[PDB]
């Protein structure tokens, strides 16, 4: 029924100093940015500056983890449980990232079992999904895409704090450059597979934000198409350029 | 003679109320001298901060992982120069769950040793075989190939503890005994004399990652080549303080 409100993540991934992280949260608190009624801004450090940015960050921009545990806490030296962030106060995670899957060989399922997990301990999730060049060039896009998608369908009961984040991981360090009309041929035919396979309401109302390159430059024109509902950002998060991505909002 | 060090590994567990309780308990310890016992402390990531700025100044600091390099595009990891930035001084690598369930390589764990001593970090580099390969006798094999990896790319041995984890040990209906830990303790400061020097074998603590607790830190610890203990749920409790009190039998 009502119009999918403009999402916007930043995610710092392996960055960070108490300075940095200062700088960083100083140009966001003093950035004028479309309302909290058009756009949810939502900014992940790492781990160990989650207190620092939760404690010093507007109060109108949201703080995610970049990762969590698959279950509950307890012998797992090094991980941290969804229920850890419950107790800092930290709504959102992002889960499946392209990296974890790709480096530390994290596989559909286990994403899948991470999103049902945190969803139950009341976390927001940024459900990350996208195919590699070998699976573009073998033209299986839509059948990883759809399959990782799959993998948390079959695990989640309630869509309504989750958001589908597409990474074109084909055309990120490949030299391969995806066009926004690339960005919605897969935002599209994902939309369109969450129709067919849960319902019509989760494929109206589930945000699908687009996590390959974007920067102030590309940001309306990747913004403006009828399936992208936002962007979740890499290494331009760190950067005042994020505020202008946030900008891109007021093209819906 | 070798530093007693005992290392309190809390893992995947605490809340903001748990360790305020936690921390308070150690704060009121009354323990040997820092001459007789080095303690380290290793809180979940998100707990650094709160840990570090209330606990006793003379009980150390440890992340429970770092990344394996530098910083940069990998989502959901912390590179060892966020933990010296924040001022953590130590980090436990190649825990035992580390390498069985998130299926971390000895070369993984030897290059995170590597980069983590490279930033100025004192590390604790766990080793230990499966009850699988303690039943085909291959406990030495494993341990001096796990402990080989690290040396291989160890650039400050006074920064490194090495932590013998009997994982065959743990959750299997198996008890080590005392004899067991001297006998791996002894076998691998030998490997260590032999392939490394005799100065780094007689220097290095190697402490006992298997079950410790308030009852058996006094006959473990007393043994010859058994340095102290990383110890795993007990930290979390008062106990941790009696195994601590444990390094008064050097």
């Amino acid at each position: 029924h009502m119009a999918r409100k403009f999402f916007v993540g930043g995610n710092w991934k392996c960055n960070g100093t108490a300075e940095e992280v200062k700088k960083i949260v100083n140009t966001l608190n003093e950035a004028q940015v479309p309302s909290q009624d058009v756009v949810e801004v939502v900014v992940s450090p790492p781990y160990v500056f989650l207190p620092l940015v939760k404690s010093t960050l507007r109060s109108d921009f949201f703080v995610a983890a970049q990762n969590c545990w698959v279950k509950k806490g307890g012998a797992f030296t090094g991980e941290v449980s969804a229920e850890m962030l419950v107790n800092l106060d930290i709504p959102w995670v992002i889960l499946g990232h392209s990296e974890r899957r790709a480096i530390l060989n994290e596989s559909s399922e286990f994403v899948g079992d991470k999103v049902a997990y945190a969803l139950a301990q009341g976390l927001k999730v940024i459900a990350c999904v996208g195919e590699t060049l070998e699976e573009r060039e073998a033209g299986s896009t839509m059948d990883v895409v759809a399959a990782q998608t799959k993998a948390i369908a079959d695990r989640v009961t309630n869509w309504s704090n989750v958001v589908i984040a597409y990474e074109p991981v084909w055309a990120i360090g490949t030299g391969k450059v995806a066009s926004p009309a690339q960005a919605q041929e897969v935002h599209d035919e994902l939309r369109k597979w969450l129709a067919k396979n849960v319902s019509a309401d989760v494929a109206a109302t589930t945000r699908i934000i687009y996590g390959g390159s974007v920067n102030g430059g590309n940001s309306k024109e990747l913004g403006g198409q009828a399936d992208v509902d936002g962007f979740l950002v890499g290494g331009a998060s760190l950067k005042p350029e994020f505020i202008d991505i946030i900008k891109a909002a007021e093209v819906k």
